[PDB]
C-alpha cells in the first residue's frame, strides 16, 4: 500500500536487469568501500535528487551493498506554496563521510561515462542519531 | 512504486482531515519558526523512524509549513541480506539547527497528548549543500 | 497572614487542584524521567514565567509540582517605573539542569498550542550561581 | 488574594518607615551603580533567603532604585514530598553582573553595621532573556 | 622624625577608641577574609589616599587584623617640580586580590554610612614578591 | 604631626647633601628613563625595605626625578599580635614596568658601588588604578 | 634521441586515436577541475605506475587539459644491482592535492568500466617548490 | 625490455661501471654522500629530488652519477608542455631516497658539484614526497 | 700562537689585571649569583659590545670573567664598505640565559654612570641557535 | 690600526685580491651563495653563523673566504677558556649577515665545502640572532 524499499541481493544476477551495468561499476568502484564496516555506526549517506524518476530508481537499485544501501526513490516537498514540477530523490546510507564521498564520485564516474545519464545534483547528509541498519 | 510529495495548504481546508488536528498543533506550536526564514538555506531535517506507515503519513501531511517541509513517506534499506520487516520513514526538511530541534519536540509533545500515538525514533539531519526548496 | 506560602505537594495526581489538574497530567508525561528528582544533583537552574493573569500563574504553579521540577508560588515582577502600573506576575520553576529547564519551556509552550484559552506566557531560562536550598537531607 | 510588588517611590519619603534607614545606606553605597543605564538589559538578580519574611520585607521596600530593583517576600518550594518550615526569598533585579555583586555587598554592610538583622543567604542570578523592566518604549 | 607602624590588637580593647567603631564594622563585614591564611602569602593591598590625615589615620588603626594590615599615614610624593597641596596615603596590605576587594567594599560601606568622612580615592594594589608580614 | 613628602628638586645643588652622590648616580643611570612621559599614567612603583631608616631616607631623597618620585620613608605594618622591631619602606613610584625594573638595578647597581652600605629588598609593585602625579 | 613530452591538444580530433576514449572520459569526469587555475601553482601529482607502457601511454596521451597535464611515459630504477623487469611510471600533474585525488579515481573509475584496462599502482604526491608549467 | 620506451639507468656495483662521461660527477656524489647513500633498510621509498632544465645532457650525467643503494635516479624525462602547443622542453630527473634528509643531502650534493664545476649547468630542483611506498624496495 | 689569545683565566681577584680590577670588582658584587656558573643551563646567550677605543673593550672584557658570565677577547667587527674605513672593535660576554645578558648590559651601563670617563658603548643581547663549548670538562 | 689588536678581514672587489690560499674556498662561496651573497638593502645587519674549532689556520682560511656585500666574516677570534684554567684554545669566525635564510645558506655552504674535501676541518657552528642591528651598513 505504501512505498516499499529495495530488495536487497547478494548475486547479481538478482539485481534487477536494467540497473545491472550501474550496479556492476558500483561494485567495482566502490571495492572494499562497499562491505559493512563492523566498527561504524550508520549516521551518514548522500542524498542524490533530479526530475527524472527512473533514472533515480535504477541508482537505488544499483547501490545495494554491505556497507552501502539506499532507500527507494522518494521525494522533496514543494518548494513554494503551489504544486510545482516533481523532485525526486534517493538516499545512499553509508557508515563513514569517506565512503559517502566514493558513492558521489561513484555516480559522477557513472554519469561521466554515459551522457545519456541524468546529471544528478547531490549533497553529503549526516545524522545526529544512528540508523537501524545494522545485521 | 512512484511517490508524489505531500500537497500543500491554502487553507486548513487543504489538509487531509485525519491529519488536521497534529497540523493544527503543529502550526500554533511551531509558530514563527514555522515560518519561512529567505535569510536561511534548507541544510536540516529531522528523519522520524518507525513501522507504522499511517502513522508517519499523518505526521507527513501534518508538517507543511513555509519553513518545515515534510516529504512523503518512504522506507529505510532493509539492513541485511534478506528481507526484514519495513522501516518506513519520514523527512522534515528546514532551514536551520534550532527548529529541527523544534520539530522534534513538537512531535513529543503530540504524543504526550495521544498516549496511542506511535512514539516515534527521530534525529536530525544536516546536509552539506542546499536542498532546491527556496521559492520560485 | 500577609505572606506567601509555597505550594503543596502531591502524593497522587488527583491532589492537584481540578482546574489546573489536566494541564499537570500533560506535564507528568511530557517531562518524564526529568520531572523526577536526581538526588546527585544541585538545584541551580529554573525557568521564569510571566505574565498578565495571576490566576493562570496560579494554575502553571499547581501543575509543576514533581520531584526533580518544582514551581514557586505566584509572586511578581517589580513595577518597572516611578508609579504602579499593571502588574506582572510571575512564577519560577525550579529545575536541576539546564535540559530540564528548556524542557520545562518547552512543556508550556505545548499547553498553550493545545489550548488556546491558556494565557501566551512570556519565559526565560534561569541560572543560579549557587545552589538554591531545595536538597532534602 | 494575590502577591502585589513594592510601590516604587519618588523621594524618601514615600519609603515605608522601617525600611527608610536600610534604603538610605543602600541609595547611598550603590551610588551611581542604583541607577538605571539605558546601555543595558535586565538579565540578572540577586535572590536573598532565609526564614524571616519581615526582614525580607523591609529588604524588599528598601531596594526600589532606577536600576535595581525588588520583587515582593516570595516563596522556594518545600524540598521534599512533605511540607517543613517555609523558606522566604526576595528576587532583587539589576542589569549588570557588577551591579548584582554590589547587592550582596550592600545587604553584607547592612548586616554587619546592624548585628540585630537577620544573616540572609543569597546568590546571583542570571537570565537568559530580559526581563521585561524597562519603560514602554 | 621616623614613622612608625600602627599597634597590633588581640582584644577590640586594644583598638584606639576613635578608630574602634570602624574597626568593629570592619571585622564584622571582612569576617573570616579578615584572618590570616598561613598558607598564602603577602602580595596585595589596596592604597587609599585623600587630603585629610586624620581621617586616613582611623583607616590605618582600624584595618588590623591577622590577614588585614594597615601601614602608618604617609604621602604620595609630589607631582610637579614645586611642592603641592600633600596628597596622604595608607596602604592596607593583604594575601589575596578577593580580600584587596573586599576592603575597598568595606570602607565605601563605612563612608555610605557615615556622609562626614572622607570619600577616599582607592586602588588595588600587587607586589611582584611578597612582603614579610609572615609571623 | 604627620608625615610630609619629599621637597622635589631640578639642580643637583638643591638635593639634600646625604642623598646627591646617589641622586648623582641615578640621574645618569636612568637616563632618559628617569624623565616624564606625559603618554603614561603611574600606576607602577617599587618598594624598598629594610631595618634601617638612615638608608631608606638617602634612597627617598635621590629618586626625585620627572617620571621616578619616591614617597617618605614609611613602614610596613608589624607581622604579629605582639609589637616587632619595624620594618621601614619607600615607594618609589613611575610610569611603567621598564622604568620600575631599571630602577630596581639602579639601586642593586648603587649597593654594588658602596658594598660596606646596607642592602634593601624590593619589590615591583603595581596599581589597578593610575595615581595622582600628572602635573 | 630524448624523451619527448606528450603532443598537448586543444580539441579531441588532435588526441592520439588510441588515448581519445580516456581522454574524453577524464575530461567529462574531471570537469571544472580539469580547468587551468592561474592563481595556484603546480605542487601537486599522482604518480602511476606498471609494468605495461602502452597502457600507460594511453593514460599519458589521455590527461592533456589545462590544469591536469602528464608527462611522458617513464621509468623507476632498477630496484637492486641487476637489471630486473622494468616499471613504467607517469606522472600525472595537478595545480592542488584535491585534483590530485581526482585524477587518481579517475583512472581507478575507467579501470571499473574496463576490466581489460590494466590495474595501475599510483600515489598522490608533493612538491615542495612549485614546477614550471604556469602559461 | 620494450625497444619503444625509455629504460631506466643501468645500475652499477663498482665505480668503473659508471658511464665514462658521469663518473667524476659520480665519483664526487659518492664522497659527498658518504653512508647517506645506502640503503636504509629501516625506511620506505617515499622521497625524491626532481631536478630540472633545459639541457637533457646534463641531465643523463646526473641521471646515471646517482646510483646508490639508498639514492636511484629515474632516466631523463620531460615535464609536460606548460601551454597549449610544443614549447621548448624542460627535462628533468627524479632521484629518489627514502627519507627527506637523505633528499635533502641530494639536493646539497648537486649544488656543490655546481659551484665546483662552472661550466655545469645550474638545475633548478624541489623536494618530493609520495604518500604511498614506491617499488624500489629490496 | 700568533693568533688572538682569550682572556687569562683567574678565580683570584688579585690575579685580575690591575686596570680592569676595579671594574671586575662591582661586576662580581652586581651580577651577585647570576655570575656563577649554573650547570643546568646551556650557553647559548651573550652580549656583545662595541665601540671605537679597543682599549675601553679591553678592560670590559678583562672585567667579565665570571663561572657563568666569560667575555672573550677584543675583536672587531667586518669593514661594512667594499673599502677600509675606522675599525670597529667588539666583545661577546657569553651567558647561560637571557636574564643575565641583559645583567650583564645592566652591569656596564651602571659602570658607565659611575665613571663618566669610561666610553659609552653599544650592546645587543645575542642568540645562539646551538650551544657554546663552554661547560667545564669533566 | 692599533698594533695591540685584531683588525677585520681586508675587503674585495676582485677576485685577485682574494689571499690565494683562500680563494678556492671564496669561489665556491659565491657561487654557492649565489643571490644570497649580496646585499639585501631592505634589511638590517642581525644574524650570523659562528664557527668554532681548534685549528686557527683553517678558521683564518674561512674568515678571508666569506667576504661578500651580504655576508662578511670578522677575524679569527676565539671563545673564552671554559673554566678556571687556560686549556686548548677554541677559535671562532663570526660571520655576518642580513637575514635568517643568508645565515642558514652560510652554513649550508661551509658543510657542502667540508663534505667535498677529506683534509678540511669539520668545523662546528650555530646560528646567531642580534636584538639590535650591528653597524654594518655605512
Ligand atoms: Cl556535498
Ligand atoms: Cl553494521
Ligand atoms: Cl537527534
Ligand atoms: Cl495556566
Ligand atoms: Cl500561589
Ligand atoms: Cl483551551
Ligand atoms: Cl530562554
Ligand atoms: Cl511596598
Ligand atoms: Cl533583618
Ligand atoms: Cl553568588
Ligand atoms: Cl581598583
Ligand atoms: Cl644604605
Ligand atoms: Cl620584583
Ligand atoms: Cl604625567
Ligand atoms: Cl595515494
Ligand atoms: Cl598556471
Ligand atoms: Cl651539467
Ligand atoms: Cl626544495
Ligand atoms: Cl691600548
Ligand atoms: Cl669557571
Ligand atoms: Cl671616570
Ligand atoms: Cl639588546
Ligand atoms: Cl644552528
Amino acid at each position: 500500500r505504501y512505498q516499499q524499499p529495495p530488495v536487497p541481493y547478494r548475486q547479481i544476477d538478482d539485481c534487477p536487469a536494467k540497473a545491472r551495468p550501474q550496479h556492476i561499476f558500483y561494485r567495482r568502484f566502490l571495492g572494499k568501500d562497499g562491505r559493512r564496516d563492523p566498527k561504524c555506526q550508520w549516521k551518514f549517506a548522500v542524498i542524490f535528487w533530479g526530475n527524472d524518476p527512473y533514472g533515480l530508481k535504477k541508482l537505488s537499485q544499483a547501490f545495494q551493498f554491505g556497507g552501502v544501501k539506499a532507500g527507494p526513490v522518494s521525494c522533496l516537498p514543494h518548494p513554494g506554496p503551489d504544486q510545482s514540477p516533481i523532485t525526486y530523490c534517493v538516499y545512499v546510507y553509508c557508515q563513514n563521510k569517506d565512503t559517502s564521498k566514493k558513492v558521489q564520485m561513484a555516480r559522477l564516474a557513472w554519469e561521466a561515462s554515459h551522457p545519456l545519464a541524468g546529471n544528478l545534483q547531490s549533497s553529503i547528509v549526516k545524522f545526529k542519531k544512528p540508523l537501524p541498519l545494522t545485521q
